[PDB]
């Protein structure tokens, strides 16, 4: 109806046969449908997300949940399905108070080939809800896109990395669920300085970062002190403290790929992940938003760089950020890497009790905590009892919400229908 | 009862295309439920051609100059690059060879309802398509985007030359202090979108030029030179915004035109393509620094390149602005006899050729008319001339009115 009158009358003859669907009508699916076919813009085939039968409800893995400090902030690591975790994510923020996160950063499958093979799908080819290559990838972030919009504060900020292989193609699909106004840049990351052997003869040196706020964001500005160690080459050359505005492009020592990998390699003593993201280009975004106790979220978790990435900064920063992670446990990517990396990282100890890595040599203990949990398939034909009304209030308790005046809906259960 | 026939379609054939789900909204919610959707953009119905007008170029005798006939002969166009790149490709029909190695372009950034008929986006769909025609299979084709408009116009570009030939989209960091423009934020960096036919590989670049030129890139021979691959990354003192602005300055002694290209940007850029000798246009010329680098690059690389340019009378700036640089630069001197301007007491001039050329429409049934038709036949002959055309064939009237018919202007 709305959308619509926005949209206006480019093809308005079809509009008035779909305003007919509407009377005839489970409808915003077959609106989005239809408005793809009659949309003059970027368009393409978006595929219907038919909610299965089962629901998802979040079960805290209470042997791996460790906690250090009471006084340290509380962090979370959720372990399964990101469209999933997001759905449940979503639930569990209305009912609590202060709503949604201030900064997310996501570094999802670049490549059509390589989403498939470690990641989500539905073994020969890429294939996402009856769709294949870029179609499927497309159809594969908008759903999840639109959820962390949802997830998002008004003032806060949402990063995502890309290549070269779909960024134009994401940066018109986040035009989209973001809004254009509020696109901030597009800030380029030369994350392999040497330049990378491409099929083309040419060196592939570089990387993007789109950067999109909520409408009233404003960037934070730099320190000097870490502007000059940081980022050398980029600033160089009077009111209150000594501060820099966010150049855009990221360039120097700290920011290599080899360096994010080096440093999971040290501490996993494992080099079988091999696509890591360097922990000090996370710190410079997080870095980016003014409340240095930011909430972030990144449900495309893989070796839990930005739960490290957060750590780091608030030992350097002074201020307590609580971090959320989601990553399927794909060859145990989530359940091997995320948890030793982070284990290790906060208390110095292997998870079978050896202390042999290199990185606890080299640095001493976060002392953080961290919970876990796990993606719970109830089936949709015995919701249509007890338990899941059970777990789901363990659920908002275990988020430190006060449930006495919440109780288990029909609503709400329509809302975590998982993903077939 | 039509919904018998329907439902028996719809039964008959699922495949790719069509979700079960989506099989199962047709048949639950005909023609626009069985359209199919390309992954891309849908564009408005742009401005129609005039049916009823041609163009053709006229050359201007007194501002086109020759002062070497060992040097390469060159190309300035005014007036609308529509109208330009249809003759152009007539012209290049007509040529023995046919057809440009280098295209660069940097259009304007620019409510505008993109995809719409004057949107920003659908005139350089347009322009683009044609200038495909106009590039050689082992060619290229370079665009200067900002960072906002550069997805878009990517995207775009898959469509018209495809995404199997995308070769780079290079940051150039030409702002190396950033400017805030939208947002607070320091933006610095510019993007250019490589596309090349197919049979085009990128030439490598020397290491004399790549130190001096871009030392904090090419940091520390098995063939017979020393070659570095292109690294996407455009990081230069030589490359900054203000630095191509003071050159403009230093030749045409005003600030008027502010939006003035690094020359060294579009060396590195035509440096990129394997043969000296190179034919490069660019039909959103602006003040002429493809010109200006395309000789730059003949005295420091030693081969003769030709260069083919296009852009029109908005604020006089092709007349004042275009035409002043290269003709100041070539000749030495002022226009007025004057020679107190800075570049030519810093540099020496080129001593090169040009040859300026005027866009003229004519009304149809204009051949009707007697006396017009022929002078139209003889200004297309004279055309293909100008340019080198041997002009045996096409002397009929026939494929006269083959090619004139090629020739429609846009809609004003
Ligand atoms: N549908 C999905 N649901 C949950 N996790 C996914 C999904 N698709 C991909 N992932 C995971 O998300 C992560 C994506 C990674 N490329 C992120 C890298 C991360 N920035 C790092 O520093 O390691 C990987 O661990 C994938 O296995
Ligand atoms: N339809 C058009 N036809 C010809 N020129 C145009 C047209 N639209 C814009 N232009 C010109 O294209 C040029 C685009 C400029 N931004 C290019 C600047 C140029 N690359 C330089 O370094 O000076 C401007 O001079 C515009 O006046």
């Amino acid at each position: 109806a709305n959308a619509l009158s926005l949209s206006n009358e480019l093809n308005q003859d079809q509009k008035d046969l779909i305003l007919s669907i509407i009377d005839k009508f489970a409808l915003h699916n077959v609106y989005q449908l239809m408005i793809k076919r009659v949309k003059l813009g970027f368009v393409f085939d978006i595929a219907p997300s038919v909610n299965a039968s089962e629901i998802a409800l979040f079960k805290k893995d209470e042997k791996l949940s460790f906690n250090n400090d009471n006084n340290k902030p509380t962090n979370t690591l959720i372990i399964g399905e990101n469209y999933d975790a997001l759905k449940n994510l979503i639930v569990i923020e209305s009912q609590s108070e202060t709503v949604n996160y201030d900064v997310i950063y996501i570094d999802p499958p670049y490549n059509t080939e390589s989403s498939l093979s470690d990641g989500n799908n539905l073994s020969s080819k890429f294939i996402y809800r009856g769709k294949f290559s870029r179609t499927g990838w497309l159809n594969m972030l908008n759903e999840r896109l639109r959820m962390a919009k949802q997830l998002l504060k008004e003032d806060g900020v949402i990063f995502v990395s890309i290549d070269d292989s779909e960024q134009a193609y994401l940066k018109v699909l986040m035009d989209e669920i973001f809004g254009e106004e509020n696109f901030i840049a597009c800030v380029p990351a030369i994350l392999n300085p040497s330049g990378r052997q491409v099929n083309t003869e040419i060196a592939l040196t570089h990387e993007y970062i789109l950067i999109y706020g909520g409408v009233n964001f404003v960037p934070e500005e730099l320190d000097n002190e870490y502007v000059i160690n940081k980022l050398p080459e980029i600033y160089k050359n009077k009111k209150r403290k000594n501060t820099w505005i966010f150049k855009t492009i990221i360039k120097g020592s700290s920011f290599n790929n080899k360096t994010g990998n080096k440093v999971l390699s040290s501490i996993l003593k494992s080099d079988e992940f091999s696509t890591a993201k360097p922990v000090e280009l996370i710190k410079l975004l997080i870095k980016l938003h003014p409340n240095n106790n930011a909430r972030i979220l990144d449900f495309y978790a893989g070796s839990g760089t930005t739960g490290h990435a957060v750590m780091e900064l608030n030992k350097e920063d002074g201020g307590n950020r609580c971090y959320t992670l989601v990553t399927n446990n794909e060859n145990n990517i989530a359940t091997n890497v995320c948890y030793e990396r982070l284990y290790r990282i906060n208390n110095g100890i292997y998870t079978n009790n050896e202390s042999n890595f290199d990185w606890i040599k080299k640095n001493k203990p976060y002392k953080s905590n961290l919970n876990v949990y796990d993606i719970e398939y109830f089936s949709t034909k015995l919701f249509d009892n007890m338990s899941i009304k059970e777990q789901y209030i363990k659920m908002l308790q275990d988020f430190n919400i006060d449930t006495e005046d919440k109780d288990s809906n029909i609503d709400i259960l329509r809302s975590l229908t998982s993903l077939k």
